């Protein structure tokens, strides 16, 4: 197999619409944020905008090859690949998809999909301009998929929360946070996870 | 039948662009607003930028399938379904649609669709800076189907609202309406949600 | 025939961009604009933002069929129907479609097509904080289309749907219709003019 | 032959991508503004927001059809059609296009495209607000067919006649260039015209 | 071969997903900024509009036809192609393209893609109204195929700075200057090469 081959028939046989469940067990999602910018905060209406990396993977067995003398890896555009249907509770703003739309995906089915996105939030902007600043909460789910189906956790990894940020940003990261949630909706019956992502920040002098 | 083949048969089979009316009888649409956050309020103006889940519910049989040893409900895109025509009146920006275009549809033909909506209205916002608060009312029904082929029906008030808004919900009522338009002879159903709420202290 | 079987129909023999025009006859297309609220007025810049409904209705006679026990309307997605080509001259923003993209069928061949629309235009805002008010005027006919292809005619109460929480009020609207020769082409082209006399409330 | 048929030849034999070049002669592209509004005029950043016209003609004799008992001209939407990849050099924004986008076609293959444009552009400004004005220069040329491929050529005419009486500002004058340049980045000339807008601030 | 067979040809048997990597090793890609305009500093929030062409050039011999008795050269809409997914990692806005979307494909497989794209980016506006001016870098890299898949190299050529830059612009550039890196990422085991591109620019 060479990576048209691959291509092709990940493209001819792919259920975009499909969730990759197996064995009627979720599909296990990962989610985490890597920050890379903070602009227009405002106190005033408790409304700031966020430039993020949106690191997600799962796994997909249908996409699988045997790579023995093949490619370990290809580049996938995510029209042609289930993607979970993740939704920022409290966006006000549909995500601007800064980069290609294109997931890497491994040879055994394990898919990463990581787009920059600017997207504007509703959260707790007081104290951005105190020494111990302003905590926004992002609150990220599958917007369909209850507990069963889709489960979300955030990335096992640690990491440098500023690594990618902008040094040139009017405001810093002093730490981020992460906590798991299982919430029932007076609407629905089931549970639905979600990762709510807290990100403490400051204006620089 | 295994969630690719039912979606796959909803896929080759589904007619989006056919109201899926029984015997001539209309089409029993639910539409519930679920107000997440307020922004952007205008007092001079009398407009208002809102965020809200539009609850929608309707039954569609031809999407229905034998669910004993099977899924009972999958997730389909909107692309592949058909949808209720409903549209805001008083609308003056199209709805930015939030979320993941993902009806859920359930093994009996009973249809969910419940997308984020980000929004603009022209409405009353008089009194918004008062302790009873503005009114606002959104009024939405089916554009183009009237009574006899899309009936509108409605379905705690700030359950789900962003405690970070500026303002806060008092109260939302909902009336059921049926109006003839001078260009059409037959008449049109719309539900009206009231929407009392004001800006915090 | 159900609605399946006639939108199945419709569907896979519509031609969209064939002109339904009958025995070399122009197509008879009639235009009226439903006032739904005037926003964002400037005086200075002669310029207004307008929400109206923009009331469509011609005849296609290759979408008809016999209704006899079959309904007889249908709504349709106008990506599936030819549609007027119509323009607002001094518009200047493209429409900002508010409504679901859908016309109205009816089984003898008419076409109702009725989106709520926001426009910005240019036109004689001046006197709209006046008794008398600003007229301003909006100019509507076929882009390409001359006047043996398509003709333009007004709908043989104005406030009727116009929002009571408008900072605006409207005092009167009028139609006109014209049949122009641009210098670009030698046949005339025909439009609608709709004059709407508006001012700022108290 | 009736319009339906024409349409349907046009669509079913149609080459959006091929440049209908005829015998190593660049295809002759004809340019035209007919400018309709001038609107956000900005001395300080020399910006200005303009609407008009852009007429464009050219010649496709594949769109050729018999016309004897026939239809003479059709409109034709131009995602039918090969489209000369005209753009506005010093363009900040791309173009609004009001107007349905379709274009018509003649039986002998030739083409006219006028749809009516919204575009912010950067240019000279300065004395907008004089009896003189301001000059403002809009250069458009085919963005990658160098002159072997496409010319393109100006259509004395008033450029003006169809601009609105309620615009904030008035044009004096218009008048065209036509320009062949060499960019550093490739060895073949390319095309351009540039249209000079001569415009001021009514008192 | 005329055109149109050219570009039948093409349109049938192109996979614009399909990166045109022969023989393990990686698509050569060349990036060069030609700056038109620069609008909307601002020096406070240290955010800049930019409007430059992005001349990106690649080999990909899929595309490849014999010239003899014919033309050496067609314009493709790029939707028909492979195009290397390349991103500015501190744009915050998306690339707003202005132009066709059409690149040059030449009869060996060569491909020029140069949109003109207005853009605007995080960088360090600082100093922008003094003498020596303000320094934006800007980088740009692929987003997903790391550097035994895409390399990215600057433009060999030498040039003038400012050939194609408005003389209407607020600003002025002082000069622009470029480096390679190649770089590891904490989520990726792979090397991710990246141009970055320095505008050293002022107002007028
Ligand atoms: C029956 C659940 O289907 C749903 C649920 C939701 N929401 C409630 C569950 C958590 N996600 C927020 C929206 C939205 N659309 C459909 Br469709
Ligand atoms: C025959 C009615 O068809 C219609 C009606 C309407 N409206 C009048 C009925 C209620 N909805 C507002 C629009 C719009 N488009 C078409 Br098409
Ligand atoms: C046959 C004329 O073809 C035209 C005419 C116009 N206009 C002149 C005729 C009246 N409508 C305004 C635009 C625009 N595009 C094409 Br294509
Ligand atoms: C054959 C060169 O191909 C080009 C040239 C240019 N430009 C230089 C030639 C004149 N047009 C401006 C852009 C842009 N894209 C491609 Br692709
Ligand atoms: C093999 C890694 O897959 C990736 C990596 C990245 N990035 C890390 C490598 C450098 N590019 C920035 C994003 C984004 N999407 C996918 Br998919
Ligand atoms: C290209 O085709 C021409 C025939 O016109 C011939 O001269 C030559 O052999 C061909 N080249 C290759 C490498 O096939």
């Amino acid at each position: 197999l060479d990576r048209a081959d691959i291509l092709y028939n990940i493209r001819q046989t792919s259920r975009p619409d499909v969730i990759p469940t197996q064995r009627d067990r979720p599909v296990a999602v990962s989610v985490s944020l890597k920050f890379i910018n903070i602009l227009e905060v405002n106190e005033i209406t408790n409304e700031v905008d966020v430039v993020f990396w949106q690191q997600t993977t799962w796994s997909d067995r249908t996409l699988a090859w045997n790579s023995s003398h093949s490619p370990d890896q290809v580049s996938v555009p995510i029209s042609s690949l289930w993607v979970p249907d993740l939704a920022a509770y409290n966006a006000i703003s549909k995500p601007e998809v800064l980069t290609p739309q294109l997931a890497r995906v491994v040879s055994d089915g394990e898919v990463l999909y990581m787009p920059s996105i600017r997207q504007r939030f509703s959260c707790d902007v007081s104290g951005v301009d105190t020494e111990s600043g302003a905590t926004c909460r992002i609150k990220i789910g599958s917007w369909t998929h209850h507990s069963r189906e889709i489960s979300v956790d955030p990335t096992t990894e640690n990491s440098d929360d500023s690594e990618y940020f902008s040094q040139y940003s009017r405001f810093e990261i002093l730490d981020v946070t992460q906590k798991k949630n299982s919430v029932t909706y007076s609407c629905c019956p089931e549970a639905y996870e979600d990762v709510e992502v807290s990100l403490n920040f400051r204006k620089k002098g």
